[PDB]
């Protein structure tokens, strides 16, 4: 039915994701949003029959500002996901005021997840403009310039095309599967 390709012409497993996941973390982190302060999640979950499927959304422990999330203890989470055997398959963090974009910090943070797993997504939610986006970096040639980028500051700019929004279709297929919200913090 559907077949994804990177770029470089690299096949890309289909992700499951569950329908009502966007929600439910908007709902979960509401506190945080309130104070404009960003929070982030990580999408868990298990390869079946060729296929990955989202099945926990672990919110770990974590430091905030108005523009950053970052997991403080990567041991507790790591456990956790080994406990559990979960799979990292991407990530999702709010934009409490601005609107939906991958910053220059998202970029580098996606970095590792998609060196690690080439079909791992970035989702990025702006709930004051309600707009939501699912992203991942070109690959490979986002992942070199961004492998590449020694420059200093936060909102540094990036030269060239780096990431994109998933296509429809694509890799990514949401479905009516249930959900369990982990929260470690
Ligand atoms: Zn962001
Ligand atoms: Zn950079």
């Amino acid at each position: 039915k559907i077949h994804a390709y990177t770029e470089g012409g690299k096949p890309l497993r289909t992700i499951y994701l569950p329908k009502l996941l966007k929600k439910v973390f908007l709902d979960v982190v509401k506190p945080n949003t309130k104070k404009n302060l960003e929070t982030c999640g990580i999408l868990c979950g298990k390869l079946r029959q060729n296929a990955f499927f989202i099945t926990h959304l672990v919110i770990p422990l974590q430091e905030a500002t108005s523009d950053t999330c970052g997991t403080t203890d990567e041991a507790s989470l790591f456990e956790f996901q080994d406990k559990h055997n979960l799979l990292t398959l991407g990530w999702i963090h709010t934009h409490p005021t601005q609107t939906c974009f991958m910053s220059s910090v998202d970029l580098h943070t996606h970095c590792s997840y998609q060196l690690m797993l080439p079909e791992a997504i970035a989702i990025v939610m702006a709930p004051s403009k309600n707009t939501s986006g699912i992203f991942r970096l070109l690959d490979p040639e986002g992942l070199q310039t961004i492998v590449k980028c020694r420059k200093p500051g936060l909102a540094h700019p990036h030269e060239g095309k780096v990431y994109t929004m998933v296509a429809q279709p694509g890799h990514v297929r949401e479905i009516n599967s249930k959900l369990q919200v982990v929260d470690l913090r």
